[PDB]
């Protein structure tokens, strides 16, 4: 279904039935990383089964609560284009979001670490990306042009919320984990293979810090139609640049470096939450 | 949509041929903001895109959709007044058959203008940069226009993209801009195609110069691997609307607008600058 | 076209079992003008592509070949399907994943590529060692969409994909058989295709560490690699890549299809040779 103004209105209005939270702020959990959602207090979970028109080991949860004080919606499990999800799709969560009352969206992705400097474990702020996809053709924008969420030719400067990024760092700073955050250029990798030594190598000398297969078209959709943003990578594996070598990126290793720092995201996350501005 | 087949194709042209007797040897298409290149046609005969049958619809600012025949400098050009962007959705076949199109009407020469951002450090707003060489990112990435059966009445399988901007015309091209004075605007360089709509990011900017890119636009090369792939010569210029930002930190930012605002004032020069060229083309 | 699921697969891979009692252990897909890497093979059985429901056409059909070589039983793709044609994702996988059910346990590939690498000669042999996919990180990877879990995971690694022991075996083979000096190993990066590399393409290609360039091959080791079929793969270079817009030199099919056609036997007799050595 086209994520138009009245399809994403007919998913906005069915949610607003099964629940009275008017969310301000949203979060999407990437690979291993659904903890960041079980402080939500007083939360209500509607599986995307009982969504008429979302998508689809078992199925995904729209969580709405309260997190630090703030109304939060949180997407337990998202929509990866190596799916085969169309853009349509992909958008149509994102523009109910908007309608729903989201102001600032917070994602976390699980990535591969180029920067040589970068150790596994370690957060990596996004303070810019690089759409190898909508660079080639595949750009979740292409299409005719819903006015009703924003312009024909989106810019993305600070589209990683300057703002936003000075306030993570500070929160971390301020708790101890300083030492585990960077910023940097996060490279979106269509999928689903993980990169070659040579294509990481490629990616590196691109000037990429970090490099998944997801987060860079929400983005998009979200800055489209002025939802600010905060993106965070967990380095769960360092890339091999070299070919003669035996280590292998797995999935079960990202699950479970994902495992191991959910918690610290989680409590990250609220506590940024707890210091953005109320108005 | 309907293939760009040799049947196809000549329904259009045959249909085209019943509403003007004016045989093109030039074709040129007109970037965003850049529609006055046309305005100087004289003996003009103006077609909507809607009186065509199976040619498209245009829904871009700053591209109305006409196609004009006339006479320029004494020569005989078809004028594509709006053109069509991959990232509005078409596919290869639609915008493959508007120049399909112009071959079977006897267009020899095309000359195409756009709107690009400046990667290059060297280049200054309104500045023109002649294109000698494309890097086709979509087209590496399994987006060539060319994707697909081979039309064989068109062209070969595996088309060359050498001497894709020719050399001649470039040449000639600089040589009427530095005669008429402004040859101190002009500059030769390569243009990177991002598929679009968005604007590059700052680390895709730095990405794309250190590539060996001088300017990014989201058009362009489907048409020119078009036209080559079926023999037409090829001349390309980019008005520089913007300058790209590279660095993350900055306020300065793309908007469409001021990229039109920018045809605007550029657009009298430029066509004033292809009407000579068109003058001086060797004729038979 | 069909999904390269199991069900289809099989329907596949049972006709296939009807028409020949050979158990391939090996596969091997022959690249343009390098159609004679298959005329030695013994004892043959050759099945044209429009004899098998579901499989394409390579239109004019290729050939399925069944037979012996060097002592050793492997099937033959006399022409392969490509991406710049329009061929789907399934459509390109199914082949690969058939030949899995057939028993292959090793795929060998050979295709035609552009030179970047400056120290290239025209004719060398280029053994793949790594590979960059650009359509792959474009979002045109042959795997997007449901894995197929009857044949791999949802996110497979592509370390030592291009079995690195079979690589060291084929330099040997090269090596002792006094053609050392036309064998190179690099990284060969995919362009969809089909124009020809432009010169700016080639220099950017070259400047990424790309060592040859070509419009195959990538996808098909993909499944190979997704399915556990273990990889060797060679490009023929025939034709050296122009670096410089001011050059009147370019490429044409014709001249691709000459230099395989004076490298076939060459070729086809590494093959054969690397075949006789594989660990039984
Ligand atoms: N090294 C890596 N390269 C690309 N994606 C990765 C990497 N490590 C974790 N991921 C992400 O986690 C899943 C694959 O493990 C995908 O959704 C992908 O985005
Ligand atoms: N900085 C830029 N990057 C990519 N395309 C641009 C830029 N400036 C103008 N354009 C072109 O003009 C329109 C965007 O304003 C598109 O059609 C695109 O081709
Ligand atoms: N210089 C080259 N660049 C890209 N593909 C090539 C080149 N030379 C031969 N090929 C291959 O052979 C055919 C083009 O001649 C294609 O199938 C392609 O895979």
């Amino acid at each position: 279904v086209t994520a138009n103004i009245e399809n994403v209105k007919k998913v906005a209005h069915h949610i607003q039935k099964l629940t009275s939270i008017v969310p301000e702020i949203g979060i999407i959990c990437g690979s291993g990383l659904g903890k960041l959602a079980d402080g939500v207090k007083d939360k209500i979970t509607i599986p995307y089964t009982k969504i008429p028109n979302f998508p689809q080991g078992h199925s995904g949860n729209l969580i709405f609560g309260t997190l630090s004080g703030r109304k939060v919606v949180v997407m337990q499990g998202r929509f990866h284009m190596y799916e085969g999800y169309s853009n349509d799709t992909v958008a149509l969560p994102i523009r109910v979001m908007k309608l729903l009352g989201v102001k600032i969206l917070m994602v976390s992705n699980a990535a591969g670490g180029l920067n040589r400097s970068l150790k596994l474990g370690d957060f990596v702020i996004l303070k810019d990306h690089i759409y190898l996809p909508g660079l080639g053709l595949n750009n979740i924008l292409v299409g005719p042009n819903q006015e009703a969420f924003g312009t024909r030719f989106p810019a993305l400067s600070n589209a990683y919320d300057r703002d936003l990024r000075k306030l993570a760092v500070q929160v971390a700073e301020e708790n101890g984990f300083g030492n585990l955050v960077h910023q940097g250029v996060y490279v979106m990798n269509g999928g689903p293979c993980y990169e070659t030594p040579a294509e990481c190598t490629m990616l590196l000398n691109m000037g990429c810090d970090v490099v998944g297969m997801s987060t860079i078209p929400e983005v998009v959709i979200a800055r489209h139609c002025g939802i600010q943003v905060f993106a965070v990578s967990l380095v769960t594996n360092i890339s091999v640049l070299d070919v003669e070598s035996d280590l292998k990126p797995n999935h079960e290793e990202v699950l479970a470096t994902g495992a191991q720092r959910a918690e610290l995201m989680q409590s990250w996350f609220e506590k940024i939450i707890e210091k953005l501005p109320k108005d």
